[PDB]
DNA sequence: TGACAGCACTGAATGTCAAAACAAAACCTTCACTCGCAACTATAATGGGAGCTGTCACGGATGCA
DNA sequence: TGCATCCGTGAGTCGAGGGTAATAAGTTGCGAGTGAAGGTTTTGTTTTGACATTCAGTGCTGTC
């Protein structure tokens, strides 16, 4: 629960210390990531809601993933190739030139559901300029 | 020369009189049932101690006799 | 004038481990009190006339 700057503040260690305490039981490193964001409101005033942010492990060559957690279908339909070139830092205001500017700019309507992160950390000191996709469920 | 500072006034965009509705549970009816009282039953029956408690110890006491 | 009897008294501060267990009749009648939660009532968050300003708007007005 925090503000509109911290929408990838926060977010950093969300992926990273669910990544590491993984790569500590790893023999290798999955190349293709996933996060999913939530809008859940409430019953009593709607004026409220609740975020659960889900990053998941790929379902990849390794067959033995012994991860907590939960085994996530992921939500089918339109979606948007989001592709970008930027560190988890730029990601943070290039989560907000898709959501400030890419829904009004382009005037899609993102669909109800969990917007799919797609980052790479097949790149993971230099500042590191990874490349990332934001596949948004969509209805057009 | 062009900035550079300030004025003229629209008006969309505020700050007030009203309701408009929605869940909030809050207090409140309800209405069927679960959960409780109370009475009777007719061959014959008739007297505890329920286990208990066993010698400390000098001392003052009151009332019987 | 003794002789029995009947109450009422008895270290200090600690300690441990921890409350235990008989037996007995039912059907039938039938009012009273959780209870299903049925459903209202309130006690608060939202629409619309206003018009009085306000700054926003755009341009001019005047100026170094």
């Amino acid at each position: 629960s925090c503000s509109l700057e911290q929408i990838s503040d926060f977010r950093h260690e969300m992926r990273y210390q669910f990544w590491h305490d993984f790569l500590g039981n790893a023999p290798t490193i999955p190349p293709v990531l996933y996060g999913l964001n939530e809008t859940r409101p409430s019953q009593d005033k709607d004026d409220e809601q609740e975020v659960f942010y889900t990053t998941a492990l790929a379902q990849d060559q390794a067959d033995g993933y012994v991860l907590t957690g939960h085994p996530v279908m992921l939500q089918g339909g339109e979606y948007v190739m989001f592709t970008y070139e930027g560190l988890g830092t730029g990601v943070q205001e290039f989560i907000l030139t898709v959501y400030g500017t890419c829904m009004p700019m382009l005037n899609l309507t993102r669909r109800k559901g969990q917007d799919i992160e797609r980052y790479y950390p097949a790149e993971d000191d230099r500042p590191i300029n990874l490349r990332c996709e934001l596949l948004i469920p969509i209805r057009r």
